[PDB]
């Protein structure tokens, strides 16, 4: 398991990460982590590795783009002195291009996205033990749907940043795509973004698998 | 203007027609019509044809399939003694097939849909001046998206029923398709079903055009 | 159509413009525009000219007079860098004279009204592409009702300001007067000011007509 | 003071009488009388005639026409065994004709109104010490405003019924008319019906004057 | 009538004056005056002297003693530039001595009361047209009840201040005492302080009588 | 300790006994007993006699007179099969006479009170181990205050009934009288009826003393 | 995977199973399953076996003992025609004995518990494909804590019933015991019963393991 | 009785002391003291020693540790100029070690606890008349439960501080332990910390006994 005892794991992102977490602190065992994948990861780690003694902080904020992450990075990431930082950002960067196509200042285009995410990862890498970069996703099985096509591009940028910088990488899109071989998007998320428990389990499992979680530990 | 002075026009359907209308009666100038296309239709008819004294009733109920309309048809339609009945149904009949693909009792397949809608029209036709059949719609430009493809099947049946019964006919899908040459669905409805004011306006306008509304009357 | 692609159209006024819009921003497609004529205009433009790509901002504030407009003009109009500004102000300027006749400091009399509205239009004209001046209105068909008589005077001032300055002009009063040939005021607005959907449609149509909107575009 | 010691005085009418009174019973010192003219009458009678021990019941119900009063008359009036009954009805009977001019089943025209009110008086007269008939009113100074003109028609019938049946009589319209020589209606009621404290005071005072209240007793 | 046209009458006091008035402004015809004697006075003046054109402001604050009045006097009285100031203070000054007998810093004893009320009246007298001093009261008919005995003492101080300074004077206690010849306190106020509508009418009438109000104006 | 192990002790009365208890059942450790003297009694019995396993039920209902207790006696008392019944009633029977002196149907005069309370005791006596009769009370030190004077009349009857029936007896008025040598009523209850925690403690203690509670047991 | 395609899996129990599920039906993807282990099970089954089309129903009801399950068994279980039934009951049967040790009618002792649970299994066995019996649990590591000791007694009976009836079997207490080697109970449940997300995950995982879930399928 | 007339007694602590007290002041007879042991102490003192005239202030704050006490000590204790200070702190200092074992900065370990509590007592002792030190507690009868074992250690430190400094001392733990010979913890507190009325009575009695309260004063 990549995460070790006594370490502090900090998740950051948009609504998908927030899921109603306690503001500002985002920390503790009885609801402060919100009700989605971040809480499920913490739950599963505690259920299967109770002894690892990890602290987990949820700094997700509904509505955020990577520009919003940059503006709060000092106080919400650096100042928390985490050991591990998990980032999942891009959904809003992209979605605003499609749901508010004429409010361009709300858009974070690929240049701004790459440059900003790159800069946050580079600044954070030497200060922590590790970084996990999760791709954004869109719950949509047609690669040529325009927003899915853009989201896949943004995930390609996350993947190069995680390779230019050496971070762990979780392709959340590939995790949905597998389920989408069976289910129409609406079965998981009417709006193709905010999913049911099942979607948050897909995310939580995609994360855990990347960090070497075992469902039943061997022995 | 197909609708004559003093006549009663009754809308029925699902949430798109409902839009928070007052239950049970669904009738009045100050909010009982709900906040969507029905209200818009009435508003425009009053703004442009105030002298017509048209009474409008909204019997939409969110969640309904055509099976649900049949169950309340005597009480909600027949007993109201309308002069004109406008039906818009099918969205849920189809949506359940894709969001709850394993709760089949929620689904109304196209055979049942068609016979049931025909039964509503055939019962009602001799009691009214006219019937307006509005197709269901899905705000999705790709004809091959599985739910759009199914929706079009149901809209084709509506069109056939209208032709066969000599009802008026509004192709709501065609109205959306035009706008979807420019806008990505999310700019109109995150969930591809429940739309912005703009979407309700697309509907209202499509209805008004079919009943011979003039934006600036020659009369 | 007077408004062109990529332009930003900013509406300002009192409750009739506000209609519950989102504060402070007043901008976006899913409710931030409020529930009255401003949202209806945006809806109709999107339904019939989806490609025009216009941004619309609602800066209406319930209770305002033109004195209140002046106090927030810098931040709420100039600083938004709009291309088009639509103003509809005067109802409260006048109504306070009649509903609180002894609280004179609440009144904005014709001198203050002309001088202030004039100054806002003159300052704004060189900074934008265009200005739309809408008259205030009172839903009352008797010209000699004292408040209607005063409101018509205030509309005459708006009309000269729009001619001294060259702005588009919408006579909202004349739009109501036509409907009031049929309907008693209470059918549209118990209080002769805050109307039903139908009244907001009268306003929205009066606006659209002035800016050259076509219900069905020719071709 | 027409009302004698130990007697029960029952008010009935629409919202003007109701004013949020406690349902069903409408009786008590600490709020059950509602917050308008009925409460004011009781307050003044207690402040100036505390020894009279007058019991007061408020059976107003907002929305009612005289057709609605007849429907509840046995239960709300007759069964209460009052000594004095005060009726104020007609505002809605008339208002619906102007705000919902095409929902005719809401309207009570003057013929029906008159016979129905006569029926209430004639049934009740032999069971009580007295009846007070208060005219309806419309807070509007122009006699030729269509709704004021209709209202006056109904008030004239009330006055005739009072004369014919030997009931006491309060002309509420005449009380407002006096004040309307100074105030524009809006200063008393935006909607010309539901008034400020001042309007409720105009009513209370008009009632009290008719039952022989003295502001400073010679007794 | 002591109050004249165009004058501004400002009431100040504790809960008995506040009665839920709008904060901070305390001014206007549709609820800002609260629901007790101050609103009733304004209502009766408007009903019987609509032409006097008086402005009325309610600056009452629940919980206040005269020490609290002094701390806000500049902003809430002087800065409002009233023509007439009505003060009714003392209830809490006294009640705290009895309901929280051991929290002495909450008490305003007779020395502090006389000195402070005196100083406010002396400072205000040359800046306004007139001052009305209303005694505090306790709804309790036994002169030897300790709190009633203290309250009567505090009223004696108000009466000398109104004579040392020449102000109008309203003995609210004597107005209650008359009613208390018939009614037990609980019929007017369970807690002997916060009364029913009837109590607020006793107060409103005691005020009006002092300022020369006529119920029916002669002529 | 008169109450034995495993026994059921049932309290009945008005609001003083009720204090927000859970309806209908009024039984449990975590809030169903309400927040006054009953809860305090149970708390102390558990703190000092935990081994007794006493079940306590609270059947107080705010507003009740002894006429109301008789109406629910079979269901609320007899059917519960208690071992001990504690009654406290009379406050309202008397209070209505003074706060609603002209709604006589709310009043229970002393003759009716006495016979009705005797009937409750006489029916219940053979079914239980014991009965505790608590006097009503009025927090008012002057014996000649009309309501205190009446209350004492009713308490004297309670005491006589207890003597005659061999019931236990708690003089709540005597307990208050002692405290009222120091405190003015308002320091315990603004309304002279519903008291602070201290007043509920005065009651609880008076009850406990009568059933032989020891604050520090010799056992 | 013991559960087959198209099958219906029904959970029953107390609050641990309930977790705010939708009443009465307890069925759907978007919240009706509640927010605990049942929801987690469904989420994981959908994330990993989306093609199975398993229908899940949640019939938990907070507060229930096995006596309560028997009372609703025909309606909540039998009439639902499930393929698999999972039962988790006993926590309350035991807890009442310790939190309300003197309200015995709340307690279900082990003899009654065992026969009643056997009756549920024996009735249901011939109607379903399978039964899963989950033990009750108490989050408390000391086997000699009186409530843990009782709980283990009931879990031993569950295990015996499962053996005897050939049901599947989940020892929830053993799953907690493992985690309790590291965590003090409070880190999972202040009250030792209702757990954090982590505790619900411990349960979900224990259930999934017993039905042959694979975290990463070889299929 | 150790507390004397006219003295101010200030209680400080965590939720057990707070119990919903009014913030910031925490002072007065009608609810500001919260609903637990502090209010019960004040009630019993008033019931049995009404003449002592003591003022009581509740400065408890839910969640506090002794580190939190130190941070607010100046404003909430010293600045209130109390005569007597009662402290009960330690529950959270300890509980966080067990319920959030990995959030170490939330823990107040024995060194910090002793040093801080010591310093607050030493600084406060010369400024007041007396100090009461109450041990923290855990409602758990097994001395070897790890949290109970730690809590007893923290109580030993309180006891030495009260002996190093000469303060009164209340062993709240010993008071619970006596009841816990009969009752399982859950009968008093599901979570072993926040108890029922009975638990607050155990605390209130343990306090009162230490300050020499007599249930029935001799004489």
């Amino acid at each position: 398991m990549k995460i070790g005892s006594g370490e502090k794991l900090l998740f950051i992102g948009d609504a998908i990460t927030d899921c109603g977490r306690a503001r500002p602190e985002g920390e503790g065992s009885f609801g402060a982590l919100g009700t989605g994948y971040v809480a499920y990861v913490v739950g599963l780690l505690q259920a299967v590795y109770p002894e690892l003694g990890i602290r987990v902080v949820n700094k997700g904020i509904s509505g955020n783009t990577v520009r919003d992450l940059k503006a709060r990075w000092e106080e919400d990431v650096i100042a928390q002195k985490p050991d591990w930082v998990s980032i999942m950002i891009g959904i809003n960067d992209v979605w605003r291009q499609y749901d508010l196509p004429f409010m361009k200042e709300k858009h974070v285009y690929l240049d701004e996205y790459e440059a900003t995410l790159r800069s946050l990862v580079l600044e954070t890498k030497p200060l922590v033990k590790g970084i996990i970069l999760m791709t954004p996703f869109y719950i949509e099985g047609n690669e040529q749907d325009p927003m899915r096509r853009t989201m896949d591009q943004y995930g390609r940028v996350v993947k190069q940043i995680a390779e230019e910088t050496n971070s762990l990488f979780v392709d959340t899109q590939a995790a949905f795509n597998e389920v989408l071989k069976t289910l129409y998007p609406a079965a998981l998320a009417w709006d193709r973004v905010h999913p049911s428990v099942a979607g948050h389990m897909i995310l939580a499992r995609a994360f855990l698998r990347e960090i070497g979680f075992e469902w039943v530990r061997s022995r």
